RNA sequence: GCCGAUAUAGCUCAGUUGGUAGAGCAGCGCAUUCGUAAUGCGAAGGUCGUAGGUUCGACUCCUAUUAUCGGCACCA
């Protein structure tokens, strides 16, 4: 066939060739770097034959794809070893994953951190042998036969219920060991030297909490020892960014055994919270919303009417009086509708935008609590928009804009967008869902927002647009969201009066921009690593003296800053100016004002950043204008940087 | 909720070998009045998450429990 290489060059062969064969033909080096090849776009083992013309490319550890191939092979290496150490182990699923791979295994013996260390040792041993990985395509029968005779019940299920009974599934052979799933594998283990097992945990078979929980063993793997070590290094650096840490170090809040999953906001944490509170408010005024507030508990009936009670009563908290059962609200929808139902609304009142910083309480899974990210009590910055279907487009778009508008103040660079389509269990006609799904989609496109569908998610009453942010270790956390609801306002019997003097049920849009205030603070803390932007900073300025001398000057100096609207505390402790500077820089204070005699009756003040950067002595009234400005504009960077 | 692990002073961390819990920092006391990331000396401090149990003896072993860490599942 004729082969066309990355440089347009062509090569002619009179019989089927493999990318490996072609590799040699090109050079002994490239041949030796070969892991796999990319033929006419698809990825195939370097040993697969290329019958007809094709565009070739050799996959090398330089390739992002090689990396994954390598990681996948290590996953097989683990199976190889694991089976030598405890031959009764059943292999389930072992896939590549970000930074590595894992393997779910059914073993009737709880793997201790000692065993996991024994495994990694055996593992490194087999990989050093540098053996060859051999591929062999076969019938869906001998393949089944193979694993049935090997005792692998799981590989069998996958085989007879996930693979076309009329297939030539390829088996991979690592000396005595055999695995069999797609994606190309390594030529020989010479490429699988750098790797390390990490954690281990239970994982349900096939993701169902009703199935058996197997043991999942996680690992990392790279092309070179450098890359691997830089990774582990990155993990360490990441741990110093965790909000639970910084949170404690900076005294932002705490939680206790007696109120699991409920935050106690200490003064400094609450300053941050109240700050986002005014920030949001300023935005609600622009986009023109009303701000209301409803009760914390309401008669359960309201949740029965919407259907929430049936689908979520076990994740809901309730209370009782002699003659009444209440619900501590899980969300603010029903209560806002209650307000809507107050007078008589006409089509002239729409679109009605009603917002609330509402306190939600949900009884989350005990195993799911996570710092400020996943709590049992939180405050949602949500709002519900009551409008006519004609107004949807315009309204949804308004939301989309508001989201990126706000996230841009914090300079987030990774916002991924999802479109959650109808769940299996929902309410509403299939015509309704198409209406809704398409409306969101279109609004997304009309705004040029790339996104992926997420089949199955989406509230029982409507589809959702989910904006998700990431944390220190790149885990996903849903934040802003937009739901299109055509079913609830009717169950809660809400209506306006149309032109024809007829009653119409409004279209309701549920939307939150930050998500929950606790989870957003969770995210900001890790984004700034505790180095909050002057406007969000608990304490903005610390003014210190060097000796009693300057003290009386420092006080009226700090007082001057307070009357100017700057969160400023005065450090007059009898200690070394160096002891102080260390403290507050550690505590992440943005600006530190120093006062030696040279400043006292000299007017000025000695300004320095927390990044470390003497800005030199400057004019009082000037540092004030300068800060009030940094603040007023909620800027990410500080003075002269 | 599930699998595994962890829980020691205000914080960080020993004692994770059954034979009286021990450090640095912080706090307290005295001294030090100092020019941009930690001043010196001193006297003290927990009863080992909680409840049971085994044991001559338990921080160490066992059970139950609560929370937390790492995942899975869940996430209106
Ligand atoms: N348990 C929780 N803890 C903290 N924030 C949450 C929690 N559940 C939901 N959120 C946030 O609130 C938003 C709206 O939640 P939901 O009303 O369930 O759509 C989510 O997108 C998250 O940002
Ligand atoms: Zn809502």
């Amino acid at each position: 066939p004729v082969i066309t290489l990355p440089d347009g060059s062509q090569r002619h062969y009179d019989h089927a060739v493999s990318p490996m064969d072609v590799a040699l033909d090109i050079g002994p080096g490239l041949a030796k770097a070969c892991i796999a090849g990319r033929v006419n776009g698809e990825l195939v083992d370097a040993c697969d034959l290329i019958e007809n013309d094709a565009q070739l490319s050799i996959i090398t550890a330089k390739d992002e794809e090689g990396l994954e191939i390598i990681r996948h092979s290590c996953a097989h290496l683990l199976g190889h070893a694991i089976k030598q150490l405890w031959p009764h182990t059943k292999m389930a699923i072992g896939p590549v994953i970000d930074n590595g791979f894992y393997y779910d295994v059914d073993l009737d013996r709880t793997l201790t951190q000692e065993d996991v260390e024994a495994l990694e040792k055996r593992m490194h041993e087999l990989a050093e042998k540098n053996y060859d990985v051999i591929k062999k395509k076969v019938s869906w029968h001998e393949a089944r036969e193979t694993f049935a005779n090997r005792g692998e019940s799981y590989k069998v299920s996958i085989l007879d219920e996930n693979i076309a009974h009329d297939d030539k599934p390829g088996l991979y052979f690592h000396e005595e060991y055999v695995d069999m799933c797609r994606g190309p594998h390594v030529p020989n283990m010479r490429f699988c030297h750098h790797f390390k097992l990490m954690k281990t945990a239970g994982a349900y078979w096939r993701g169902d909490s009703n199935n058996k929980m197997l043991q999942r063993i996680y690992g990392t793997a790279w092309a070179d020892k450098k890359a691997l070590n830089a990774y582990l290094q990155r993990l360490e650096e990441a741990a110093k960014r965790d909000h639970r840490k910084i949170g404690k170090q900076l005294d932002l809040y705490h939680m206790q055994e007696e109120a699991p999953g409920m935050v106690f906001w200490h003064n400094d944490g609450w300053t941050i919270f109240r700050e986002l509170e005014v920030f949001v408010r300023s935005k609600l005024k622009e986009y023109q919303y009303q701000e209301v507030k409803g009760p914390f508990m309401m008669d359960r009936v309201l949740w029965e009417k919407t259907g929430h009670w049936d689908n979520y009563k076990d994740a809901m908290f309730t209370t009782s009086s002699e003659n009444r059962e209440y619900c501590i609200k899980p969300m603010n929808c029903p209560g806002h509708v209650q307000i809507f139902n107050q007078g008589l609304k006409s089509y002239r009142d729409l679109p009605l935008r009603m917002a609330e910083f509402g306190s939600c309480h949900r009884n989350e899974p005990s195993g799911s609590l996570h710092g400020l990210m996943r709590v049992r009590g939180f405050t949602q910055d949500d709002a519900h928009i009551f409008c006519t279907e004609e107004q949807i487009r315009d309204e949804v778009n308004g939301c989309i804009r508001l989201v990126y508008d706000m996230y841009s103040t914090f300079g987030f660079e990774k916002i991924v967008v999802k479109l959650s389509t109808r769940p299996e269990k929902r309410i509403g006609s299939d015509e309704m869902w198409d209406r809704a799904e398409a409306d969101l989609a279109v609004a997304l496109e009309e705004n040029n927002i790339p996104f992926e569908y997420q089949l199955g998610e989406g509230a029982f009453y409507g589809p959702k647009i989910e904006f998700t942010l990431y944390d220190c270790l790149d885990r996903a956390w849903q934040c802003g969201t937009v739901q299109l609801d055509f079913s609830l306002p009717s169950r809660l019997s809400a209506s306006y009066v149309g032109e024809d003097n007829e009653r119409k049920v409004p279209v309701m849009i549920h939307r939150a921009i930050l998500g929950s205030m606790e989870r957003f603070i969770g995210i900001l803390t890790e984004e700034f690593a505790g180095f909050f932007p002057t406007w969000l900073a608990p304490v903005q300025v610390v003014i210190m003296n060097i000796t009693d001398s300057q003290s009386e000057y420092v006080n009226e100096l700090t007082q001057k800053l307070s009357n100017a609207g700057i969160r400023v505390k005065a450090d007059l402790r009898n200690e070394k100016i160096g002891f102080k500077i260390r403290e507050h820089t550690l505590r992440r204070v943005p600006y530190m004002l120093v006062c030696g005699d040279k400043e006292v009756e000299s007017g000025k003040v000695a300004v320095r950043t927390r990044r470390g950067k003497d800005l030199g002595s400057m004019d009082v009234n000037e540092v004030i204008e300068k800060l009030q400005q940094e603040i007023r504009s909620r800027s990410l960077k500080q003075l002269e940087e």
